[PDB]
């Protein structure tokens, strides 16, 4: 899934280049004003679009136009290459701690998909990597937040560590990680708290949890359909504590892809996984070249 609208807007511009055997410099400029326009309408950060247009234009008006064995193929290769680089190049794999367990801290705003993604990530870790993960209920403030995560764990046959809602998340994380050491769990996934907007009470708690958990990974969970808002959430989260990755949720509803194309360029935090639905299997690793190909109508 993902990017359906941007691909539709770019189909004519790109295909016109693909269908010709000689690309003039006026053709590349004409393609580039329409590519610029499509990226801006897809809510890509406008400074990212500016840098992207210049980088592609400088390379496109080069050896590619003058060599005519496949001039059109070369204009498209550069766009694919630059789209791939923009989104991170190669897939960004989950880190493995030197001493187990590997502790993964899930953070984000309410409604972004934290709790659901924590279950998805555990499921993915056991299936694709044959690890033994433990889930942790560290969101005490919202009722049914614990029972929701427990209900997910009861579908995965995976433990969900909880001490109720009368106990600090700092203490819950401390006990969970130290139980995980004793019983040889590979991964610990902390489902943390969060309201609708960032506040001081939230970073203080998250800073304290990071302090005692000393996590190998801190993943922001953020809603892909919120566009530039998601890019701003990542910037704040990355500067007030340290983000190591991003999970983009609800691409099954994101036709534009602005956040997907903007987050790494603005924050330097890589996007590691994409959420693609409500079910626990709906999580795939973020592959930048495949996304670039899906953007150019080159999908498998
Ligand atoms: N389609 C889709 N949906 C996702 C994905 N990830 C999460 N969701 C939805 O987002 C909503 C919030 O998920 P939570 O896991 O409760 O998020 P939170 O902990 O950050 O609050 C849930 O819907 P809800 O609370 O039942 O309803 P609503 O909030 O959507 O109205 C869930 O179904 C995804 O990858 N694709
Ligand atoms: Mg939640």
């Amino acid at each position: 899934m993902g990017f359906e609208g941007l691909a539709d807007r770019l189909q004519q511009t790109i295909s016109k280049i693909r269908g010709k055997g000689k690309v003039s410099e006026q053709d590349v400029k004409e393609m580039m004003r329409e590519v610029r326009l499509a990226l801006l309408e897809a809510d890509v950060n406008f400074k990212v679009v500016k840098d992207f247009v210049k980088k592609v234009s400088e390379r496109a008006v080069g050896q590619d136009v003058m060599k005519s064995l496949t001039p059109g193929q070369q204009v498209i290769k550069v766009v694919q290459e630059e789209l791939t680089e923009l989104m991170g190049g190669e897939e960004s794999k989950i880190a493995v701690a030197k001493r187990p367990p590997t502790v993964i801290m899930m953070v984000g705003l309410q409604g972004a998909g934290k709790t659901t993604t924590s279950g998805k990530l555990a499921n993915l870790l056991r299936k694709k990597h044959n690890r033994k993960p433990m889930l942790v209920a560290a969101d005490i403030y919202r009722p049914a937040a614990i029972k929701q995560l427990e209900t997910l764990g009861k579908q995965l046959d995976m433990p969900v560590f909880s001490l109720g809602d009368q106990v600090s998340p700092v203490e819950i994380a401390k006990q969970a990680i130290e139980k995980a050491k004793e019983e040889h769990y590979d991964y610990v996934i902390l489902d943390t708290a969060g309201r609708l907007h960032i506040d001081h009470e939230l970073m203080d708690e998250l800073t304290n949890v990071k302090e005692i958990a000393n996590p190998e990974e801190i993943f922001l969970v953020v809603d892909s359909m919120t566009g530039q808002d998601a890019v701003n959430v990542a910037k704040s989260f990355n500067e007030q504590l340290g983000l190591t990755g991003v999970v983009l949720t609800k691409l099954d509803g994101d036709t534009r892809g602005g956040a997907a194309l903007s987050i790494r360029a603005v924050t330097n935090t890589p996007i590691k996984f994409a959420g693609l639905g409500e079910k626990l299997d709906a999580l795939e690793p973020f592959h930048p070249e495949r996304m670039a190909s899906r953007i150019l109508g080159m999908g498998d």
